């Protein structure tokens, strides 16, 4: 439990993705999930202190690392409704990191 | 909120003391950071990820299904003189570049 930020796999039906595809054919879906406890960055620390001090302009400021894809899979093909092989691009994460 | 302002680089003059990094310096530095809205919106990966989270198919993990305004690059270093005339170097203090991750 509570594992670090990394690549995750899950077999899904294309219809389950909520992309508007009728097909029930399965595709392997890859995604970034996990924890970002790689010690607070000097940038993040400085930002949090300035944030509580009302020094920062009233705006949405993220002073915490995010587990997100740094690269995406080029393409995934599945048989669609019109029975043609349809390609969806950048569906799955290829690489993950804490940004 | 429509028209909140896109994710981008922001600059503000600060004393090194204000950062709370433990340095005994009153030197003014230009602090560069990433702030703003990230309404990408609806990247196929994000749309699929949000939908799978609704079905509770993601193993209970944290999962970040939305883009974040974060630095993609950091300024190499900041150098200053503390009160006791001691030279200090702070690495990766400022954002060099921003993006919706």
């Amino acid at each position: 439990g509570a594992r670090p930020c990394g690549l995750r796999e899950l077999e899904v039906r294309v219809s389950e993705l909520g992309l508007g595809y009728a097909s029930d054919e399965t595709v392997l879906f890859r995604y970034c999930a996990g924890a970002c406890e790689a010690a607070a960055r000097v940038y993040d620390l400085g930002l949090r202190r300035l944030r509580q001090r009302r020094r920062l302009r009233r705006e949405r400021v993220r002073a915490q690392p995010c587990c997100r894809p740094t690269a995406y899979e080029d393409e995934v093909s599945f048989l669609d409704a019109h029975s043609r092989y349809h390609t969806v691009h950048e569906l799955s994460a290829r690489e993950c990191a804490c940004v």
